[PDB]
C-alpha cells in the first residue's frame, strides 16, 4: 500500500499470536 485499517487488524493478529504463544508453551510442558 486506510493505514489505520492495517494497522488495526496488525495489533490484533499480533495479540492473537501471544496468547496462541501462551497457550503451547504450558500445554508441552504440562
Amino acid at each position: 500500500s486506510d493505514q489505520s485499517v492495517y494497522a488495526m487488524v496488525f495489533t490484533l493478529l499480533c495479540s492473537l499470536g501471544i496468547v496462541l504463544c501462551l497457550v503451547t508453551s504450558v500445554t508441552v510442558e504440562w
